[PDB]
């Protein structure tokens, strides 16, 4: 079979790392959403076009460089390129905008540039803020202050860029939304044989707290001058997957490269194949063991959901969500089949690119009068779209989460649903 | 806390033997259901009611000894002390009728006796056969016939009560509906000190196989002549649960003991102290793990619905049945949760004893125009009749399990409630 | 490789890698092969106290024999112990097919009162003196209750082994501080059969057994275990189940109390506890089993526990048909036992005591070596080694091929045993 | 007063991490404060080069860590390469003075391929016969594609080649289809990722590792992970976030062996990769969950009736329960420490041979730590075996291996010979 199945097949990990195949291609779509900085070499707006085909799910803004007149352009650019796809619907792929602070600087709270940013930020409607240099759960509430009233539904993702902010953890996850592994910085405040050592325990923690976290820098650096990466390169990305990570990172690699939209195409690439060579049979034996009993209807759907889901081998889990909390339930849990989220937010349909296997569908359609056949409406929108893109074929099954009453946090109902 | 929670929550099953407490009540519902050998002892009217109210749910016809006269009326008056309870639609409890027949006696087939009897078990309703003496598939076929064209719809449970239908196990098991493991003929036609593996082969294999599996003869002997059984007699029940016997059976002990209802009473006791002691943890895991994957949306829905009933602790699984196939598909899983089957199905009521932990309804009420009404009248006369028989409190959660369209084999919906 | 070893005491049905799978191989035409580990406690009244029909047992199976004080007189047990000790000594002709047998002393009961009854200070003084190897201290409720049977002991019962007979909820509720200064723990379910619900005893033996376990220490199981057998000659269903549960279960001992004391059938219902007891062993599902017990017990910086694991690891890797092991106090080869290997643990010791109290842990097979010590101990140990490879090749445990786990020590004495070595037979 | 010593040890190298019930535990508890103290188990191979030919600088090397010296015959003249061969046994016999702190170092000769088309290379030929003749210890085999391609390059090699290890490099696809049968003829594998990059996709080439890891792992067989670990290192001090990365799941994947390239052979930077290596590896030993990877392993691990392999899986859990510092092995071919090896111990596995060429060879298998005795055979050969198995412990005690108090398990045999060994006995330390 294809997509690794007789490697998942096996009873034991060490049976699974011997049964992974070369030519099992992977079948699935890419899960690990791709965040690529943008700069000179990515600015143009036929060239963002290209990278969005290409699969970037996440547009980040170094605030580190740039005027705020520099970044004001760099997202109307942006805009302008997933925009010119909205006119077929069933194909349109939102895109995220994530704002990387420049860092509090001398130590002290949080600097007066950064203030002007995240001001700046909230203005220009960024979705995620990549917090620079967290070193306590302070310095999140800080942030979140820096964003104000308007600033409520921007996703706040703490960089942990030092030895003060790895000890801290656990407080800085509790008040942050993700994490970042910004290994640049890291690797320099403490010794670089460490750095994965980090990276591994974040990635844990993330994965057993449900929480987003990225994987970021140096993933394909060499492809910043040349056209194809170097074996450890492929191996790095690759292993961020296999660790659990929700988000890949490309910096200079789509910023400043010669190689953009080829660095975006090789992350999707071994991102795919990673996904497909996942033990999935410890991992969600594991992931439901470790999560704690919930007395939420949401939560309780979502592991009868992906449990469903996996019984079946269903292509895709359709959830009608209003700001992403069901699909992300769903996606902590882990499972093979694509969670296709179907919002009416715009805003939710870019951030919950944050977390691994949600692919987002915006329901442009005003809502019908019956509230019962604006749902069916939306699920039928799922399976359209899903069916164009390659997700879904006639007979094949999906896993439906809906609710019993409209508004958010009602999710209660899984329905096994056959394809056309 | 109460009925060996702490004891579930245990990592290993070495801790969770060593977390067992006396002091734990068990709160849940009896689940392995008691089949009752009906004879003078049990043939008064006054006396069933009595074993109905001590949780008698199967009637047990021994045509070893007896008229056809003898037996048409102790199924008269076993029918007549059942529908005593009907006056209250919540709290009705429909008990099944079960012909043992006297078995093959000679060899060339069937016995001559034996058509008779199945003849008229078809003629007077009964719902369960235990067929005595099957040594091959072709037995099960020969009965199935004998059974003419009414009786299709009743249960053929396989007594293997010989060294040939031992062997022959897995062929008897495909064609028949259950399995009795008949210890009485069987410790004389195999060793006494072998009777124990074969059982405990029996029910594994029965388990896995999703089929019902009784254990019978001798489990409560003494209780015939004294008030209290042997230390070996309250072990051997609780092993028979705890090894996941479906059935537990009384002969001579209710047919011609002295004590007819304090043997069904203590058979409840143990069942339901041996019940809170199942280490659900590696059950489900290990019976998960086996089942094969399936594109039965019915199938998947259980799997499904089982994984969200232990995740919340669910009160009750509450099945919409018409043949008690949705609510066997659930019982297989062997959840912590009461299966709550809603049927309009008289005969499926009382045959879904059978499956353990399968709670049944009769739904009386007549049928609203609108079937998606009906429905939720239905899922909500499971709810109010569990609530009044203990088995639910407000604010609690349910797993209620539907199905798209009106007719068997339709379950798709699995769905969190909370209670009132 | 061996042909029929294949299909033999349920080692289709042990490979499997789920126990539903284990559950579902197990066969009826597997005879078990394997000697049988559960040790047999046979209580010796009436039916059983002529020595010409105690001899009968001794071949049947029976391995420590079990005085009740709560009926007869200082006169009519010491009586018991002569005949015992008597044909106990009738097959010591042949050194080889020598099989010890323990004494145990079953006390009376404090019966209505705070402290040790006046009446159990005297019986046990008479154990003492008899030199009775096992005690079993009716109704333990509490560790000050051990105490004050050790006291009883004095300094001349130092080496007898204290087994607390759990029969109330006090006892149930305070385990862990009775188990901690008992020896071992007895499952008297007679007693506790009354002071808690009848339908809870198999909770309270199921977690006894499984604390005995995890902690080591012999568990046996006791009362109405082939009960029926007392009139009739074959046991019920439940009985046989009820056998079989208790060696799945984990109990390192079985016990007779009545079924052989005043029944018809006392020698019968001792053979049909050892038929049970060996089909029982062979539906062990010792690949979960072994993980569990080794993943439990705590990491130790002594070297007879570490070499116990790593015996017991090599005896599964090879399937060694026993794993011999010379002890002096029993220690080593019960640290052999709480890890439950497939292989027979027998013991070679000089020591007539610890060779009788050994029966209490399971699959502990007792040879005394009665040949005079060596000059050289690097010589002694050698020849004790051969000693015990001869009675295996006498007893039928072990044939040419069949490769053995050896357990000795640096120097000699006491909890020296740090050597673990693969020897093949012949 | 706060006599908590033994909150130290438990507190270090990812001890409570080591000891969580599951993997995803195992994760969370990962420490970066938590200092790893054991010994560095994964051999590093470094490429002989221009940068890296020096006596003086090959020293460095040595005292660096390097294990293993490879010689890329596919650049540099026979008459180049034995001058190598010089100066690397030169700087490797200059610690001899010591022979409780010797440490040896292995030959590699890795082969330059069968060029354009099938069979032995003819040049392939003569750079097999140098080896043979100037003693080389390991041989990786360039481009291997079937069974057939290894039984060459052991004919290649002769009747004075038969001690030589044989490292079969899969560089291209048909190599990983036809796997097993290499496996099998083979004394490892090496995962030349390079060459295997082109071949097949190099999204894919990961997966080829892990695979060939894992089923080296499950035979015994040693394992190599080669090409562009610390590529960066060759023109600048540190190296990249995803160079670090890819050399510790290398380790954490299972590999025995890990090499260095260009990064030693032509690099600014050849002692610093080196040293680099051996620091990230340190770090990902302690980092491996040997609690499923026991389990895993023995689970997988066939039953066997030769007291060599039930010895090695007796000792490897004896020294997990008492968390032994080290596992003093009596060997003479290799074979009963690859065996212990197999079983991924987190006690150091001390190879005690009089064999300075498996002393050598040695350095393939994960953990294996051999030294070499130099003293003369005495009389009864039962008191010369415990004097080999003191000077173990007296070499494990200066090398900071051994402290007093602590248990080490000792495995040796029943009569002198290869593959005669059967006992395992737990020692406590001075
Ligand atoms: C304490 N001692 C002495 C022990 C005895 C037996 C075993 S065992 O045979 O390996 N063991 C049997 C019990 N199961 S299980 O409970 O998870 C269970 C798994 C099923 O698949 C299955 O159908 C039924 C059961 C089951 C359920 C409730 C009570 N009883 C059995 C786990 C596996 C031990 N494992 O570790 N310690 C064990
Ligand atoms: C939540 N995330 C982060 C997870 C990722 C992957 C898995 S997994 O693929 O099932 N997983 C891989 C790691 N192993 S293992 O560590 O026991 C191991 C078993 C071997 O047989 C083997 O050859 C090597 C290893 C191994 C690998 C890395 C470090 N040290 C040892 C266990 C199984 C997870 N299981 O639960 N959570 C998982
Ligand atoms: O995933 P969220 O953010 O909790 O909200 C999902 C919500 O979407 C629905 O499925 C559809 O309702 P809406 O009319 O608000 O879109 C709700 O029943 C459910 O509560
Ligand atoms: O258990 P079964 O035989 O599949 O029957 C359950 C059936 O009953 C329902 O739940 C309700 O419909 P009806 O009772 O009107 O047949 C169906 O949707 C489902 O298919
Ligand atoms: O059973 P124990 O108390 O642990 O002792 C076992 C003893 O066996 C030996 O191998 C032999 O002891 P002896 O020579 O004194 O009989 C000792 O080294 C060890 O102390
Ligand atoms: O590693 P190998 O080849 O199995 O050799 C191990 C051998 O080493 C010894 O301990 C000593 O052997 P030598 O005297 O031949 O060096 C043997 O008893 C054992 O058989």
């Amino acid at each position: 079979q294809q997509q690794q199945l007789p490697a998942a097949m096996a009873d034991t990990f060490l049976e699974h790392l011997c049964l992974l195949d070369i030519d099992s291609e992977p079948v699935a779509a890419r899960s690990t959403s791709i965040i690529a900085t943008i700069g000179p070499a990515s600015r143009s707006v036929e060239r963002l076009k290209e990278m969005i085909k290409a699969g970037m799910n996440i547009a980040r803004l170094n605030f580190s460089h740039g005027s705020h007149e520099y970044h004001a352009e760099s997202i109307a650019n942006v805009r302008e390129a997933v925009e010119s796809f909205a006119g077929s619907p069933l194909s349109y792929r939102p895109v995220a905008i994530a704002l990387d602070t420049k860092g509090p600087g001398s130590g002290p709270g949080l600097s007066e540039q950064d203030v002007r940013d995240l001001r700046f930020g909230v203005e220009h409607g960024v979705d995620i803020v990549f917090a620079s240099f967290v070193r306590k759960a302070s310095d999140v509430a800080a942030v979140r202050a820096a964003l104000g009233p308007e600033g409520h539904g921007i996703k706040i993702i703490s960089k942990i860029e030092n030895h003060e902010g790895v000890k801290r953890f656990d407080e800085i996850l509790e008040v942050s939304d993700g994490i970042m592994v910004a290994r640049g910085d890291l690797g320099i405040e403490i010794p670089a044989e460490k750095v994965f050592l980090a990276q591994k325990m974040m990635i844990g923690r993330c994965n057993l707290a449900g929480k987003p976290v990225v994987c970021a820098t140096q993933m394909l650096e060499s492809m910043i001058t040349k056209p194809r990466p170097t074996r450890a390169e492929t191996s790095d990305v690759a292993n961020a997957v296999l660790d659990g990570a929700d988000c890949i990172m490309l910096s200079g690699e789509t910023a400043k490269g010669n190689f953009p939209v080829e660095a975006v195409k090789m992350q999707h690439a071994i991102a795919r194949e990673a996904e497909a060579a996942v033990y999935h049979r410890q991992l969600f034996e594991e992931l439901r063991r470790a999560a704690p009993l919930s007395r939420d209807p949401t939560e309780v759907t979502a592991i009868g959901a992906v449990e469903a889901a996996f019984k079946c081998c269903a292509a895709a889990i359709i959830v009608l969500t209003t700001t992403g909390r069901s699909a992300q339930l769903l996606s902590r849990y882990r499972p093979r089949a694509a969670v296709i989220a179907v919002t009416r937010s715009a805003q939710a349909a870019r951030q919950v690119h944050l977390c691994r296997g949600v692919f987002p569908l915006l329901y442009r359609e005003p809502p019908e009068a019956i509230w019962a056949d604006d749902v069916d409406r939306r699920v039928q929108f799922g399976i359209e779209s899903g069916k164009l893109r390659g997700f879904l074929r006639v007979g094949d099954l999906v896993i439906v989460v809906t609710g019993w009453r409209p508004g958010s946090g009602y999710t209660n109902i899984m329905r096994v649903l056959s394809i056309s």
